[PDB]
């Protein structure tokens, strides 16, 4: 059960079912008003109302996992309170912190009502939501399921948007840049793996300043796994000089730590001894559709197949827009035509009863179908200028009907990317 | 402040302001559904929402004071849980017990919307509610205010109803019978006071069975104030053999307690030594209207002046019924008449605009007054059978108008006593 509904996310929405629960509870609380925040303890209580059944403290941990910004290039939930940064990896209590749906979420998650229904009928969130850009590989996540494991590193945004703009006419795959938020070092892709390299500066011959450490190292683990083994072995003397929105370590080399005269060998020795190279292997494989694992390369093929799935939804919304515009056209044309018929008096209504008038309007098929609104017409409607207004509404619904008949999916998608402010 | 709003009740509703708070909170909780019960802890919380400001535990004591039936001949609040009986005078906790508005309350408290407004604007209950029978003296209550005291004994119901039935044509005052609930003894009115006499039976020469004790004696106080002083003085030996819905004491006379050979002297000696005569002085004086103390005799003069106050309210409701029936008559006559005018086509509406039609219907004063519903007429209304239906409605409102013009207060009150099931 944990391989499909607890641990590992999906292609389309880009989130686990627990993460679907927390964003749906944020949306359900924000149904009253968008701009107000909501306590994440109440969200961890209400995900069980939506159907979460793995403990509300795990929902608090997930609320800390999306509510932070140091593990998210493309944030989706606005947070109020103490959540942390790259320094500390733990947020505060759920009663102290507040969360709400962000403006970026509405910038990405539109047309969510066409989501296919979850197999669990007690899950008020459906199977997978419909954003405009999937975020399963845009943020980075770690997950171990029964017999399977995955580790995902985030990448860029705008260059990936350029890649999808190339891909909509069918071009080649563009390799993105592995970008992490609040990161100041370098990422170099060698033989499939990625060397993540922190920034260290020789302030003098035996003094060093470190501003970037890898993502497996917070303050405490970089002290205890690098700075404390180097300190206890008589190598360096370290001082913690980090900031609120960054890192900083002042390292003084003792006389036992020999430094090579060649810059390359000394650089390799320092960069290996300080652990500032992290050789990460991103496991891209994750669920598509209703529980099938899929191996990809980066975000680009992800959003390619996301667009290819999304095109069917936009074609369905085009067909439904055609149906509703043709329907509103014939309803408003029946409005204007029946009004004009009773302006000219060709249909007599006075001196009569209910059932005789229904059988009288039953002889004309449009009027027979739309009695229930045409008998719903008021003395507001018993005028000529309202006949012209409803004929104008029928003409507007007709021109919108050929507008939705002549439109395409791809131009609509470019327009939908165009209002992203 | 305690002389008018805390301690002593009123004529009309028959309840203290705290008791008005508890019945209004019961009604406010029962606004969703009548037949469901509500926890009296929530009621003691919500009386402060209505404006009670003398501690919610006092509201719990009041909920025990009306929720029981052993101090109430004419009960008004249905209770679910453990409340007690004549045996124990203390109910359970307010969290455990539940209370709701009873069917008897709706049998008595009709036309409550004509209650005059309380002087305290923060009191959501008004000054005094409007039942059909007042219950300030029908249940019995004890109250000590600043410089004043009152003690009230309940009396009968149906004989008092016969007395008010005599009083509505202006007959003499009928003296009721002082009736207490779950009482099996006797009440004899001597020189203004009342001797309440419990039942005691000579099972043999030196054995006695007691089935009724006075209202100042529960189990514990009749043991500690009668049975224990008689036991410690070497007089009797008592055994507690009471039931769930009654009393019982088995008394064996010891040899030191001499019994008189005359039945009257022995009866007087036993009845004085066992305390089974309670000589109670009922203090009838209690507030009328907006805080003025009034001395009466029994329930009969109370319901006499209650009827005399109530006659003004029924006359006002008769006048308001006349006004609303004449209004609905002229509105429905304008319906049928304007429909008939547009059936015959004497008022042209087509080919026209809004303001010209309003100025056209402004020339006829009934149509000028009732444009806003006559322009609100649908194509439902543009028929002849609906003209006949609305003329029938105008005729029904007219016959109801002369029905409310020809009716009287007294016949209405007899009808209102007639559906009391």
């Amino acid at each position: 059960y944990t391989v499909e509904n607890r641990a590992i996310p999906n292609m389309i929405d880009g989130f686990k079912p627990v993460q679907r629960f927390v964003i749906a509870r944020a949306l359900d609380l924000a149904r009253g008003n968008k701009d107000k925040f909501h306590k994440l303890a109440s969200i961890a209580g209400g995900v069980a109302d939506l159907g979460y059944h793995h403990g509300e403290n795990s929902a608090q941990d997930a609320g800390a996992l999306m509510a932070n910004t140091w593990n998210n290039n493309f944030p989706l939930l606005d947070g109020q309170g103490n959540f942390g940064s790259r320094t500390v990896q733990k947020a505060a209590a759920s009663r102290y912190i507040f969360a709400r749906v962000s403006k970026n979420f509405y910038n990405v998650y539109k047309d969510t009502e066409y989501a296919p229904v979850h197999q669990d009928k007690e899950h008020i969130p459906p199977a997978f939501y419909l954003p405009i850009i999937p975020t399963v590989l845009l943020n980075g996540v770690s997950g171990i399921a029964t017999g399977y494991a995955t580790y995902i590193l985030p990448h860029s945004v705008s260059s990936v948007k350029k890649a999808v703009l190339q891909a909509l006419q069918g071009k080649k795959v563009t390799k993105p840049k592995v970008e992490f938020p609040e990161f100041r070092g370098e990422v170099v892709e060698i033989d499939g793996q990625y060397e993540i390299r922190g920034t260290y500066k020789f302030t003098s011959r035996t003094q060093m300043h470190i501003t970037e450490i890898p993502y497996k190292y917070d303050r405490e683990t970089y002290v205890s796994k690098i700075l404390d083994p180097l300190e206890n072995k008589g190598f360096i003397t370290w001082d913690d000089a980090c900031g609120e929105h960054g890192f900083g370590f002042k390292v003084k080399f003792r006389k036992e730590y020999s430094l090579s005269d060649n810059e390359e060998e000394r650089h390799a020795k320092i960069m290996k001894d300080f652990g500032l190279i992290e050789r990460r292997s991103q496991n891209i494989t994750v669920i598509n559709e209703k529980g099938k694992l899929q191996v990809y390369d980066n975000v680009v093929d992800l959003i390619k197949d996301f667009v290819e799935v999304r095109k069917t939804y936009v074609q369905k919304r085009i067909d439904n827009k055609i149906k509703e515009t043709e329907s509103a056209f014939r309803l408003a044309f029946a409005k204007a035509h029946f009004i004009k018929k009773v302006i000219s008096g060709e249909i007599v209504v006075q001196g009569k009863t209910r059932k005789e008038l229904t059988e009288e309007l039953s002889k004309i098929d449009m009027y027979s179908s739309y009695v229930d609104k045409l008998v719903g017409m008021n003395i507001f409607h018993m005028t000529s200028d309202e006949a012209k207004k409803l004929a104008e509404e029928a003409k507007a619904k007709k021109e919108e009907n050929e507008y939705w008949k002549t439109t395409d999916v791809v131009t609509e998608y470019t327009k939908d990317l165009e209002e992203i402010k």
